[PDB]
């Protein structure tokens, strides 16, 4: 009944895990070091909710999967396993190893099956079997009726679907980060109760962000595609397409040669990390408008900052995470104007509920802000009045502060219609097949 | 005996609830980390009350029905279901589904009947059966003597009414969120207890009110049709024509080739969400005056304010919902000029009894109407007499503040006189007709 | 014994209650979230209490009615009911539909009989039954003793009370609010304890009163006949004429063919609501004067107010009830000037014992009156003695306030001497019929 999670028991995470997953019961249970041990957990938990979604008896096939991880389920698993990146080879050995460790020890599970089934594609790569294939995702012929991506952020998404869809799938989970901070065009930013950090290839040389190294000395700006993430001590290259391309709006068509229709809502919602739910159905129905909407139940927060870049000094945006009792006990403050060291000794006064790194920056951008509101308050226009004498002026932004119980709206492509190598080698696969003996 | 609801045992909406059915016992109880819980909640609890009402063996009419809601019940129920919206597909599969599921578990219900009749249909699509069509309201030709409306918005209120009491109906109900805030049309608004905030789609790209998106820089008006609604993360696009024509006079007039006398009162109110019932008679009777009353149990405000919309500073007309003990606390201080700060720093150590994010703009309000009052009070003209020397002056209003137990009146139309495809494809039917078996 | 009415246990109408029917024991059992909930409870008691008095074996004419509210009732009741409202095909229906539902449970009542004198005015619509007719009240040709109006606002008085005495009726009884806020001319006013708000419809558009509504913007008035109530959220149009006829002087005659001496005086009173005997004799005696007195319980007050009605500042007078404690609170405080904003403060630090938006303009009444008090100590005349040197000034008044144990008097007529269609439709009829059956 109860579900175990590999952090400390004295950890402030876990009330926000009980929040997030009411129908289980949380238990810290701390066997490893692991930094990255938060997003583990989320991860599993999420995991453990779809299964007891979904019914028994049915396919599934897991995207860019691990297969040691599906071992002990007792569902249909099919994982779709090519080798594109350089951590897939020992993950292969490790799943081997696993399988050749418990041989006859555990006897529910179609461990004969999998070896056996692995050893088929040891000998000739190009054959699917019913647990194992080498192809990607717009190649494996098996079908089934679900699909999972976990923590899979390099594929295309609509391409994707619809090479889903038309195999007869009809139901699709995500499993990942939230995509928010990059459709505002960010340059830096934190997701800071899972210890993570990212930041533009451009700016890997500055000295106030949470990712960055610099020396000491005597004496266009723009965000491009390559962006480089940290979780814990792990390093993961993204694009800024592909991560863009998964933040779906509320329904949307497939046009080709069969054609289908689509609807794409949040279900779990974590402090910046998200489950999605997309359900594909066959026709055209209805017609779509092309906006997607994010709630937020605490303080998003976008902020212009002054920094030096290998000794330049230069301006950018970051964005960050605030929780919602500082922002609910800060309101009586921003009615007036406040300097940045005030608002920073409140901040550390009601302060730990939040991480300090990230305490300047955000006292620097609610001076801002309440600034800009004082403005608004003192140059009042006429009701349904515009002036464009023809040109009119704009103000300057530097803050935008979405408030808890808030949500953000922004308009994408809701009209899609357009949309093979074994990679393998001798060594590997003689080491596979002694490994399984 | 008691009812259950899928909501937290901490919260304080709960309060209000068991105000607003006192004939019940509310349970909580939370399954689902659901961000749209307490709206679900009251349809749950209106729908019981609406059945405890009517009395038994009478047909029901379900107009947009979603027909997966009507399974477990022992009335007899005629969902009307076209597939107009995007989201219809997916839930005829999940009736589907749920049909077949519990096949042979429930035998007090009508199951198998159902299912005959969802394959007859399925077989034939234009036909009626005792419980499915797939008609629309002003072409559906079964017969019954009550109808419901539940969240259906996109019809036109007079012409269906007409259309379903020409066919024997002399009794209906309509749930939905409240139309007072569109006959005072403004530009945006919020229904805070139930965390939904509305916009014109002309100010989506404003910085400071519930539902908009904006961006960082250097640097005629008025209400259109369109528009958008966002309940918990879930987006609707509506109509000013269709909302407005729900919100009916207390006694009203249908003449056609057959006439009716009707007449509308509410039942329920809790913080937005209303309860309407509508009685239809045979013949002309009376006379009508056209006007149309709102009973305010918290307080409603009205009033202007400045913002940036890309960048451009304009004016615009926002409403909001306010709890009557703040109300009732804040009349000692309202007998004086008071400055937005002051009344902002008083309101915030009064709350949380309201949500934040909407303070400082009520703190705006209350410090214009106070204002208001004072210039009233120091211009004082005689008894029975009018200044027209030939033009008067017009004074200029800021804000309107409708306080706990006043009323508002609005002068309305009251008399009415001037008043088909499948859509359906066969992959879908086939697919349907694959899961029955 | 114990009489139930359909309040919350913890209001503090409750209190006066006991206090207006000391003979009864009143328990609080609270059904439904109703608005109007306290008038419902004085007329119920009202109607125990008037049954109480009379004896049985007579019968007792309902002029007005609405024949439900009579079923379960052990008198004999003659119900005299045209068609002349919107509202009363709805009664008929409803009261067909009662009947029908309990026809073998309930044996003590005539209910067989009440089902046969319907289905007889049914087939025949110009026949008298024991139960039931459809004429007015100036064309029944029933014979009875006692006369009953109930919320009859719609009759001129002295035309249906001779009509009622010529044909035997001896003792008469109504039940309403109080019509003195009609004889002072008032615009506007309130009756605050049943939540009950009314205005001319002149000043509908105003922005301070309790019944208005108005817009944002930027920049000979007297009575007249047609007025508009709202009790709860239920609206009412009502004629000045036919209100003021209900204030009846002490005394009166009746002079045409025959000739009757009647008398009239109030019995409950309770903050608005009253009920008034009227007895009538044959034959004429005594002599009469033409006044007609109201004693004060609690305090009520009219004053000039100043308003915007649609943009235009005006000046009008509005009426309105205060409770006794802080009027006895508030003598000290009046021996001096004082300004509307320090008694503002005063009465919000006396007060909930009365509704909050009614405060602030009886602190602008308070404040003139105390002011014309001081002009007259300071401006004394001779005993006996008046100056017309041929003109005379006249005074300001702003303000009248009768204090409790006051009695207000005034002159009005004394002496009376100047005094078919069935309108129902054949599928109404048959609708009856058939549910009749
Ligand atoms: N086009 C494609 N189709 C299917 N898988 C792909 C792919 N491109 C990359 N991948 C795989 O996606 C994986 C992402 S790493 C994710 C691994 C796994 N989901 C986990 O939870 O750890 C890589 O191993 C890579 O091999
Ligand atoms: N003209 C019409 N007649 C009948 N139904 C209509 C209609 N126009 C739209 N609808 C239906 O009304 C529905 C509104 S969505 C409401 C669904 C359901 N009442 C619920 O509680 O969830 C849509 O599914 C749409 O198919
Ligand atoms: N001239 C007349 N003679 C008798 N009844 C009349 C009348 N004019 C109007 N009425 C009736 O008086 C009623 C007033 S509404 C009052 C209904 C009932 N007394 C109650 O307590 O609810 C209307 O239904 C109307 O039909
Ligand atoms: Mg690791
Ligand atoms: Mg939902
Ligand atoms: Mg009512
Ligand atoms: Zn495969
Ligand atoms: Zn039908
Ligand atoms: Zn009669």
């Amino acid at each position: 009944d109860p579900v175990y999670v590999d952090i400390d028991a004295d950890s402030a995470f876990l009330k926000a895990l009980q929040r997030a997953y009411p129908m289980f019961e949380v238990e810290p249970r701390q066997v490893t070091p692991n930094d990255a041990a938060n997003a583990r957990a989320f991860s599993h938990l999420a995991i453990k909710l779809i299964e007891q979604e979904i019914d028994p008896d049915s396919t599934i096939l897991d995207i860019g999967s691990a297969p040691a991880r599906r071992m002990m389920s007792d569902r249909k698993y099919h994982c779709v396993c090519p080798m594109r990146s350089a951590e897939d080879p020992e993950r292969l050995a490790n799943y081997a190893r696993k399988l050749a460790s418990a041989a006859g020890k555990v006897l529910d599970r179609n461990i004969s099956g999998k070896i056996g089934d692995l050893q088929a594609v040891m000998a000739v790569p190009d054959t699917e079997t019913p647990t194992f294939c080498l192809h990607t995702d717009v190649s494996c012929r098996q079908r089934a009726d679900v699909a999972i991506y976990q923590d899979v952020y390099a594929v295309h998404a609509p391409t994707s679907l619809y090479h889903q869809a038309i195999k007869g799938v009809r139901l699709a989970y995500w499993v990942g980060f939230d995509t928010t901070p990059f459709m505002y065009n960010a340059m830096a930013g934190a997701y800071p109760s899972y210890s993570t950090n990212w930041a533009d290839e451009q700016v890997l040389k500055a000295k106030n962000i949470g990712l960055c190294s610099t020396d000491l000395t005597e004496g266009k700006l723009e965000p491009c595609d390559r962006v480089l993430f940290s979780v814990g001590s792990t390093l993961y290259p993204e694009s800024r397409k592909l991560l863009k391309s998964w933040h779906l709006p509320s329904v949307f068509h497939l046009k080709g040669k069969l054609s289908f229709t689509c609807r794409c809502d949040t279900v779990v919602s974590c402090e910046g990390y998200v489950v999605k739910r997309i359900t594909m159905s066959p026709g055209l129905y209805g017609k779509t408008t092309g906006y997607a909407v994010t709630h937020h139940a605490d303080g998003f927060l976008m902020c212009k900052t002054t920094d030096t870049v290998d000794g330049e000094r230069v301006s950018f945006s970051v964005c960050t995470y605030v929780p919602a009792t500082i922002c609910d006990q800060m309101t009586g403050i921003l009615a007036t104007e406040v300097t940045p060291e005030d608002a920073q000794k409140l901040l550390v006064g009601l302060n730990n509920t939040m991480k300090n790194y990230m305490i300047p920056v955000v006292a620097q951008a609610f001076s801002k802000w309440a600034k800009e509101c004082r403005k608004d308050m003192e140059d009042e226009k006429l009701l349904g009045v515009r002036e464009r004498t023809w040109a009119f002026k704009k103000q300057k932004t530097h803050t935008v502060y979405k408030r808890p119980d808030t949500q953000s709206i922004q308009k994408v492509q809701a009209e899609f219609d357009s949309f093979w190598s074994s990679g393998l080698s001798i060594p590997l696969r003689t080491r596979i097949k002694w490994l399984l003996s």
